[PDB]
């Protein structure tokens, strides 16, 4: 079997109050019959909104980022501030952040660890760019990234950790990752877990899909023995999100 | 003699629902009689609370940053989001961000245009470090920075811009900045604009002092020609901020 699937919504840096309530309404009024964990990753600015309005029992609000300690970080949100705000899930390492906000292996690793010790429930991202894929550096890349996170964790910590495999090489490159290609990649990760940490940890580990997800292709993906759910982008803004939930078969 | 003063609270990376409300309530029950613009800068997370709690008329809220455009920039909060949020003020350019978050001149000046271009009032930050200062590169360094901002604005634009002179060289290095010290960087500013933009704008320009302000030295600082109010740090999460506000005549 598989663990408990997670269908996460990465709303990123989008929306308006209206657009969201609207969304959230649909969500709230959706019966999800099975065991799944729904997560909502909204803007800091819309954290209060969602928070006060998400009523469904299967859903969770989640920050899209953070910094370890409160202080003079003009512009930044720390872990404590979030905890307090009553937020216990986070998404760290997200593709757009490595690429554009120079959040390096160690940076991610260091926030991950911190999120964890504050009792956060973290979805950590990893994945290779087109270039690297092309020069068949996937496994160095993928593996390297994961151990970067590991180094910092204790065996008890993994219980808090969700890994999300971002095939950046397909994200905006007119490249279509197939289920086969996803599976081969989640497979690797798990191999690296089973071995480096434990075979116990590995089996309990949920490893989400980061590429482009949408209703049609949700079904086939998750059917893969190593895919434990989704890290949703775009459709997370529309109602297909519900369709993506249900693919959690 | 002087354009309208501003008293801006930078909360930077700090807060709590409970401690912040305490403050707000103090702020709210303060008696101000003059013509001043008080400005609370909160964490994105605290926007809603501060937005619908701060009752005072001499007070408006600001965001400590943003990106000019909505989309896929995880972790990021854009102009439009805040615009719909009901936020019309924004701190941009900040030393902490220029120092640890990639903020180049080229970067801060686009940000700045975008906000103006959107109808925000802006607190674009500028200032030199101990490294410059010492190597005698102050005028070189602050006209360049100011110029890069100007490059994209239109003269009419400046009705929407406030400058805050941050004494980087004295911020956290063991050095102090006298008022005659401030005055000089202030006067350079006033100068350049006055000279490269038009003395119409110039005398209108509000130039804030972003160095260490407190209940004790606020008046002897406010007491200088080019000093139009402040961009306060530490004394901002504290009551003595009230003293700051009064210190503007
Ligand atoms: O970052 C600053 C200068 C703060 C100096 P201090 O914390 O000593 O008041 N302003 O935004």
């Amino acid at each position: 079997s598989k663990p408990q699937p997670i269908a996460a919504a990465n709303w990123k840096c989008n929306g308006s109050q209206q657009s969201l309530s609207e969304l959230i309404d649909l969500f709230n009024s959706t019966s999800i019959n099975h065991d799944v964990q729904c997560v909502v990753a909204s803007t800091f600015v819309h954290l209060a909104m969602t928070k006060e309005r998400l009523s469904h029992p299967k859903f969770v609000i989640a920050a899209q980022n953070a910094i370890a300690k409160s202080g003079a970080f003009t512009g930044e949100v720390s872990l404590p501030i979030l905890k307090d705000f009553g937020v216990n899930w986070i998404v760290l390492g997200h593709s757009e952040r490595r690429a554009y906000y120079g959040e390096t292996n160690e940076i991610v690793a260091d926030k991950v660890a911190a999120a964890v010790a504050s009792g956060f429930m973290v979805i950590a991202c990893i994945g290779e760019t087109l270039q690297e894929r092309e020069s068949g550096r996937t496994a160095v890349v993928v593996l390297t990234q994961i151990a970067a996170i590991a180094k910092k964790l204790k065996k008890a910590d993994w219980a808090k950790v969700v890994i999300a495999y971002e095939p950046v090489w397909a994200i905006g490159t007119g490249k279509v990752a197939t289920p086969q290609q996803a599976q081969e990649a989640h497979a690797l990760i798990r191999s690296w877990v089973s071995s480096k940490i434990g075979a116990d940890v590995r089996g309990e580990l949920r490893i989400l899909y980061g590429g482009s997800v949408n209703g049609k292709n949700a079904r086939t993906l998750y059917q893969q023995r190593d895919v434990n759910g989704f890290l949703v982008g775009g459709a997370s803004l529309k109602p297909e999100f519900v369709d993506i939930i249900k693919a959690t078969q």
